[PDB]
This record gives C-alpha cells, structure tokens and sequence, in this order.
C-alpha cells in the first residue's frame, strides 16, 4: 500500500528532522516505492516535517545544461552559441539525473532558484531567498555558493535511499582543500541578463573528481570515498522513509571530515 503524506513525516521526525530545519535532500524514489499522490507527497511531506520556519535546498541542475558541449573549450562552439536556449530560472526543467523528485521541488510554489544554470540550487522556506543569490559562474558548490551558505545555516543532509556518491555538499570540501594537483575545467552557459542572452565561459573545480585519481567516469570519487569512510566512523541517525534506508547526516561535520580527509591524504 502506498505510504501517505503523515507516515512520512512521523519516519521524517523519528529520523530527527525537526521544524526549523535546513534540509538538503537526495533521494531515490525508487528505493522509497509508491507514493499516494507519486513524488510530490515526499515533497509535501518534507516541507511539512521542517515546518513554516524550516528550509528545504536541493541541487537541481538543469535539464539541458550544455556542460558537455562546451567543456574544454575557450568559447562556446558556434552551433550551441547560437540556438542554446538561455538558461531561464523560472521555466528550466531540473536535470532528470540526479532525482526525478528535483523538478517538483523547483515547481513548488514559492520556490526559489539560483541563478547558476549548471550548478543550480532551488530553495523554499523563508531563507529561500539568502539560500539561493548569489550563485555565480566560477562559485558552483564552493564559497560564496548556495552549498556555503547552507553549511552556515545549521544543514542537515537528508538521504533517502542515495548512495554516498550524492552528497553534493562535499564538492565544497574539494573546492577548499589545500591539496596539489586539483582539476579545473572550463565551460560557457548562456544566462539571461536584462532580457538577452549572455554566454559566460569560467573555469572552476572539476566536479567530477578534484584529482586525477578521483576523476574515473565510474568512480569512485572523493566524494563517495569521503562518505563511506564517514559514515563508517561516526553516529548518524538511520531508518525508514517509505520504504527507503535514510540517513540525516549534520552538513557542517561531513564537510570539515571531507577537507581533514583530503588533506592528511595529499600534499599542500
Ligand atoms: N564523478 C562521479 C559522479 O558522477 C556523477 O555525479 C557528478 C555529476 O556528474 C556532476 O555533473 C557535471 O558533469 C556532468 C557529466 O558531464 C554533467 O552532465 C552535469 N551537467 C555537470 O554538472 C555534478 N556536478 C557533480 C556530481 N558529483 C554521478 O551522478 C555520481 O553518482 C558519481 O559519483
Ligand atoms: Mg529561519
């Protein structure tokens, strides 16, 4: 039978989410199983456990970010310069492969997004707002990013059912990690400004591996190896959301054991 909104949220306080919260979700719904009213029961169901003075942040991307298309290059290439449709925060879909439960969050109403159209990040709650800007080109998830600010705000990590390769937040950790030999890459996004189109090609942290050794399409990243050894080594609450093994994880205590774990591991 399909879990309903309330039996949710009593797993979502059991875990320990409380009101007031600053969440940040990644979920596999497919670990959680059917739903009432499909995935936006989950959403309402976390929007209520963390209460009308709580906030949710997820990283939603971008269905049609041309990361790939303009990887590499020192501009972006001539076809995708001209018919790429500018990065819009209101109307983008989220990137379907990081969780089909992102682009209800981004539709929920009053929900805010940032304005990286790679790395984009969508909030709701009453710190939407301070959550979301600034988000600019060359901040994907290290300082001055939205992932900054959530580590400030008390974050909580909420998994659902993911893999300890999910934990965005970690990718700050890479981006401040005083450790040789870390990838940059280099791509252009077309975002809008006062109406038109502006292609912006920057440079930032490789996140698909801050080092060569970490970089294999497969994996495992410093992400993932970071998690794994964490959650090896310290107190997490665990249990249930729907039919999901889930995980509340304190955001701040990941992401100093990430850059500790890098840092003892590679050379300044
Ligand atoms: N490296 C191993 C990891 O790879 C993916 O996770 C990474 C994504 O790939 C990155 O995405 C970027 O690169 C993608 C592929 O080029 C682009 O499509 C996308 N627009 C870009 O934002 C994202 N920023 C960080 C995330 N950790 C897998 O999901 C994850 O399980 C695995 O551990
Ligand atoms: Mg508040």
């Amino acid at each position: 039978t399909p879990w309903s909104k309330s039996e949710l949220v009593r797993q979502l306080r059991d875990l320990g989410v409380r009101s007031g919260d600053m969440v940040m979700p990644h979920v596999s719904l497919r670990a959680v199983g059917p739903l009432a009213d499909g995935p936006q029961t989950l959403v309402d169901a976390l929007i209520e456990a963390v209460g009308p003075t709580g906030n949710i942040l997820a990283f939603v991307s971008w269905r049609d970010s041309p990361y790939e298309q303009t990887l590499g290059h020192d501009a972006p290439p001539a076809a995708i310069a001209q018919s790429w449709p500018a990065f819009d925060p209101d109307h983008a879909p989220a990137y379907p492969g990081f969780g089909a439960i992102n682009e209800f969050i981004r539709t929920y109403p009053g929900c805010r997004r940032s304005a990286h159209p790679d790395a984009s990040m969508a909030a709701i709650g009453p710190d939407a707002a301070w959550l979301v800007a600034p988000h600019e080109m060359g901040a994907a998830y290290g300082p001055r990013s939205p992932i900054a600010r959530f580590l400030a705000h008390a974050g909580k990590i909420l998994s659902i059912g993911a893999g300890p390769d999910a934990v965005t937040a970690l990718h700050y950790a890479e981006a401040v990690a005083r450790i040789e030999g870390k990838r940059r890459v280099t791509y252009s996004m077309p975002l809008l400004r006062e109406g038109k189109r502006v292609w912006v090609t920057t440079s930032d942290w490789d996140s698909n591996g801050i080092l060569d050794e970490y970089a294999a399409p497969d994996g495992p990243d410093a992400v993932e190896r970071i998690a794994r050894d964490y959650l090896a080594r310290t107190r997490v609450a665990q249990g249930p959301v729907g039919g999901a093994q889930s995980r509340l994880i304190d955001a701040a205590d990941i992401v100093s054991f990430g850059i500790e774990w890098l840092e003892a591991r590679h050379a300044a």
